[PDB]
């Protein structure tokens, strides 16, 4: 419905979705050395020399946080997934 292309997410946390279903499967973002993001299981502890990073949600919060970040920059693919062309409200990223 709405027409403001992407939120403007916070630094560290920002949850634009929600914490999950019902579910206790909580997930983090996480690297290491690489500067690139990847998303890890929450209550697992990492190796030596991995960083966490965004809110413990579902999967979907996790990856959706990361590739509204640094991947966002969707070209015509968003036009072929957008389904109210009026207005995308919650625009879909590209993972």
């Amino acid at each position: 419905m709405a027409h403001h292309h992407h939120h403007h997410m916070g630094t560290l946390e920002a949850q634009t979705q929600g914490p999950g279903s019902m579910d206790d499967e909580l997930y983090f973002v996480v690297r290491n050395n690489e500067g690139q993001y990847s998303v890890w299981m929450d209550g697992r502890s990492l190796p030596a020399g991995w960083e966490t990073v965004g809110e413990p949600a579902t999967k979907q919060q996790c990856l959706q946080r990361i590739e509204q970040l640094w991947t966002d920059m969707v070209p015509a693919s968003v036009r072929e997934h957008l389904n109210q062309h009026s207005g995308p409200g919650i625009d879909y990223a590209v993972r």
